[PDB]
């Protein structure tokens, strides 16, 4: 065991191997507190996030449990991944934290977006990259979810990694099915949001900044038109088809009038990623090899994830059950060295 040292940082406590130093304090990680910090070990800059409080309930302590089991199952370059985990904790009795630790890139998409005009070769190097880690996590039978501009990272070299998968309005990059409350969405509720992460970064504006559940679907069908025939038989929903059936009939919009002068290429790719009925729209497999991403594609090297054991998650366990499973991962951890 390494020794650590306390320190306070913005009214929480930080409890870390010595190896770590000149911590940061940058931003909120989603359900943690995150630091950048120099890896004496290795000459590297990382970022350490601190959970808060994991084992505060049931939830908690499952949630705590899944993000570990994802981050160590994560091994791919466009997906943040993990280069150590650590608790100051000597025992299981004793252990009520847990830190994780992934290379820092310093930046989200949407610090690249704001007062920023990208050009069409960084917009397709961008969505290239994010939609080769989305194949990854895909393979793996995982679905973000939650896709937006805040969840991808990006360094200097604008190298894109995608965090906080499978746990600025989140809103906005929503699929419709999702905002219809449908729970057999499939994993194209990522591509939606991808489309309109490009469509962002095309044109400088949110696609589709809806004020609440209604005003979202509103501003999605208006632009993708009104459920067709074969989509309206899918759905089982009374309330959901009395309300949709409801709305004035809107036709799909052109698309390549919507977004007049941008590149035909990336017209053609977002017309395939926003289809309306999920069942048709394009996959991150299939998007890798759209004739946009030309100058990037290599069928060789966009790697598929080995299997993943998703089993927990219809487990119903005690807390002290899911900080046991979380205290074994931490102690079987074996960095990329
Ligand atoms: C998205 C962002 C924006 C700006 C800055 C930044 O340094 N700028 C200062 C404040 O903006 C840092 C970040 N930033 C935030 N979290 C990061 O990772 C969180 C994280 C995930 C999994 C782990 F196992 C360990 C972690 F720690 C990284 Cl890897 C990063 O790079
Ligand atoms: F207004 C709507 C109606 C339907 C969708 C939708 C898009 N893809 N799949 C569905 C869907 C919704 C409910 N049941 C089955 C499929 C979205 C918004």
């Amino acid at each position: 065991r390494p020794t650590f040292y306390r320190q306070e940082l913005n009214k929480t406590i930080w409890e870390v191997p010595e190896r770590y130093q000149n911590l940061s304090p940058v931003g909120s990680g989603a359900y943690g507190s995150v630091c950048a910090a120099f890896d004496t070990k290795t000459g590297l800059r990382v970022a350490v996030k601190k959970l808060s409080r994991p084992f505060q309930s049931i939830i908690h302590a499952k949630r705590t449990y899944r993000e570990l089991r994802l981050l160590k199952h994560m091994k791919h370059e466009n997906v943040i991944g993990l280069l150590d985990v650590f608790t100051p904790a000597r025992s299981l009795e004793e252990f009520n934290d847990v830190y994780l630790v992934t290379h820092l890139m310093g930046a989200d998409l949407n610090n690249i977006v704001k007062c920023q005009k990208l050009t069409d070769d960084h917009v397709q190097f961008l969505i290239y990259q994010i939609l080769r880690g989305l194949k990854y996590i895909h393979s793996a039978d995982i679905i973000h979810r939650d896709l937006k501009p805040s969840n991808l990272a990006v360094n200097e070299d604008c190298e894109l990694k995608i965090l906080d998968f499978g746990l600025v309005a989140t809103r906005w990059y929503r699929a419709p099915e999702i905002m219809l409350n449908w729970m057999h969405y499939n994993q194209t509720v990522d591509i939606w949001s991808v489309g309109c992460i490009m469509a962002e970064l095309l044109t400088g504006r949110t696609l589709f900044p809806g004020t609440d559940h209604i005003d979202q679907l509103k501003l999605i069908l208006r632009l993708v038109g009104t459920p067709g025939a074969e989509l309206l038989k899918k759905i089982s929903s009374e309330s959901a088809r009395n309300y949709i059936q409801s709305l004035t009939q809107m036709p799909k919009m052109n698309f390549a009038n919507v977004f007049i002068g941008a590149n035909p290429l990336a017209v053609d790719l977002l017309e395939k990623m926003l289809v309306l009925d999920s069942d048709k729209r394009i996959t991150a497999a299939q998007a890798l090899a759209h004739a946009y991403f030309a100058q990037y594609h290599d069928p060789d090297d966009e790697p598929v994830a080995d299997p993943y054991d998703q089993s927990f998650e219809s487990r119903d366990l005690l807390i002290d059950e899911w900080k046991s499973l979380t205290y074994d991962e931490v102690i079987s951890f074996v960095p990329p060295p």
